[PDB]
């Protein structure tokens, strides 16, 4: 039938999305604890650092899809791309990012994440330098809607097509069903050049998460469903790993069972 | 040397461990060079045991960051009470403690074990059992009935001896004194100023004995050490700040025979 109904429920639910609560829920401890090497934060950072460390993912332009109020997903990326586009559906998230870009004190503090990224990249970089570079290389923060065939709109500011895409915890968190998820992946895929790379991180078998007042409906996906959608979109899957959420990190902020990381390269 | 009675801890930490000398971002600065010497030395695995004493800690902890994972019992020392108080403020996470986090981070970075800086800090705090008075001019620097386990398996001392000695001879004697504290076959990590004659600490102006790398070498030998490593950092111009006239910094790894 049609996609409007579910898409409309999603947009409606996000009107209540609270950036600070979401940051607290997922990026403050225990989930944001970077000392525990078995924690989810360290694993996410590690997937990104190792992928970029192959030297196989480079270019001039990078687009981060559904950045929300977070930047950790770009810490290892930023040394490999000189032009970075960050994006989100919600103005309030885009402002949160604005706060970090201006280095305001009222901003969320990512320095543990910056430090940790420096630590595992193994180049002796201080975190203030990593941050300075991320801030310099973010060239724009744009509204985005992945349900649109042109997710950035027509006549986008963004350099297109990009050399690479990053997207963490977006697609499954905004798609009422798997077919919607697939279409979203198809949409963002039009922004990536052939032979370009997508780094996709996401929730496994999740149906809801909390962001303050907002309780959001997530399509629960399996690793295998993630693989097939990537193939369906015209990628070769180069890496797909799974982290199983330990019980102690199951805090009632969501019903997440695990997290996936895909490295995929667009065929062409 | 009652000049040390006017010595202000915060002023000293300010002059030496805040920007520019305390910026650790640039790999060519003195802070990173110092941490590197300590890290690489312990990474060899040849310096180890159970107990370690830090001679003339002042109000600083950076010199034990790499050390702390190799020794379960650590003694810190200084001549000034005010310094011992400043140490205590950091060990006990009290208010207005100096912020060493940048240094903990850099040690974690250099060590390359994937360790978070908070774990590093917690372990150092855990292994420092006591902060004791000391005078290297005394034949028994720690006094007679010290709480400190002796003889130590290892010593560390940074910027103390030359900074408390009017001349080479006094420097040599003080080296003799601290050396009695070290078990035979033990290790000493000595860091110090090269060709320095004064530095400032608030109202205090201290006299320093200017020493050369050769003179440091010979002093260690004279004290019965085998010198396993002696390295020099030349002080770049941008780190010549008005707080002293230091020319360079030396790092020595020495073993008692
Ligand atoms: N239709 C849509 N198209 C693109 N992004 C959307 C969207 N609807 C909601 N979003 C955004 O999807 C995000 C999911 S939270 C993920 C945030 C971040 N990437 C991280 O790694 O933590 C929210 O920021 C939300 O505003
Ligand atoms: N007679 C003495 N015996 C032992 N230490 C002394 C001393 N007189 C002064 N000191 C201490 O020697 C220190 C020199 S500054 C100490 C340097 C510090 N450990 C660092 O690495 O930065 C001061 O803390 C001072 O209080
Ligand atoms: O970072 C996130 C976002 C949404 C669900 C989740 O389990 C984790
Ligand atoms: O850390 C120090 C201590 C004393 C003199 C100096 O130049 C540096």
């Amino acid at each position: 039938p049609d996609s409007a109904p579910g898409q409309a429920a999603v947009a409606s639910a996000y009107q209540r999305f609270e950036p600070r609560a979401y940051l607290r829920n997922n990026y403050a401890p225990p989930r944001g604890d970077l000392c525990n090497p078995n924690g989810v934060g360290p694993w996410k950072l590690r997937c990104l650092a190792q992928t970029f460390a192959t030297g196989e993912v480079s270019g001039r332009t990078l687009i981060d899809i559904g950045s929300g109020p977070t930047v950790y997903q770009l810490l290892s990326a930023c040394s490999h791309f000189e032009d970075i586009t960050m994006t989100d559906f919600l103005e309030v998230n885009r402002q949160e990012l604005g706060r970090w870009l201006q280095e305001e004190p009222g901003a969320f503090n990512w320095s543990m994440y910056s430090q940790h990224a420096c630590l595992i990249e193994g180049k002796g970089e201080c975190w203030q330098d990593k941050e300075r570079q991320l801030r310099a290389r973010v060239k724009r923060v744009l509204p985005i809607d992945v349900h649109q065939p042109q997710p950035l709109g027509a006549g986008s500011p963004a350099p297109l097509p990009a050399d690479a895409l990053v997207s963490a915890f977006c697609l499954e968190a905004v798609s009422p069903d798997l077919a919607s998820f697939q279409r979203a992946l198809d949409h963002i895929t039009t922004l990536l050049r052939p032979g370009g790379h997508l780094l996709l991180i996401g929730a496994l078998e999740e149906s809801w998460y909390l962001a303050g007042e907002a309780r959001l409906t997530v399509v629960p996906v399996s690793e295998e469903e993630v693989r097939e959608a990537l193939v369906r979109s015209g990628y070769k899957v180069r890496d797909l790993r799974t982290y199983i959420m330990p019980a102690h990190l199951q805090t009632g902020v969501d019903d997440v069972k695990g997290v996936f990381f895909a490295w995929a390269q667009k065929v062409g």
